[PDB]
DNA sequence: TAGG
C-alpha cells in the first residue's frame, strides 16, 4: 500500500489541503486532481501517493478522507 | 467516485 483513491470531490480540489491532510499523515509521495476532461464522465475525485505506505494504510481506514472541503472514499488507489 |  502506498498510493490511494479519494473518490469523488471538487473540480479542482485545492492539492495544497492534500498536501496537508496526507502530508500530515505523514510523507506524501504525491498528489492529483482528476477531472472529465480526458473521458467526458464523473471521475473528478482524488489520488494521494505516500513516499512510505503507513498514512496509505490508515487512510484506506478512513477511505472517507475530509481534504479541507472535498472528501471521498480512498480506496488504495491504483493506476 | 478509478486521474492520466
Amino acid at each position: 500500500v502506498k498510493k490511494i483513491f479519494v473518490g469523488g470531490l471538487s473540480p479542482d480540489t485545492p492539492e495544497e489541503k492534500i498536501r496537508e491532510y496526507f502530508g500530515g499523515f505523514g510523507e506524501v509521495e504525491s498528489i492529483e486532481l482528476p477531472m472529465d476532461n480526458k473521458t467526458n464522465k464523473r471521475r473528478g475525485f482524488c489520488f494521494i501517493t505516500f513516499k512510505e505506505e503507513e498514512p496509505v494504510k490508515k487512510i484506506m481506514e478512513k477511505k472517507y478522507h475530509n481534504v479541507g472541503l472535498s472528501k471521498c472514499e480512498i480506496k488504495v488507489a491504483m493506476s
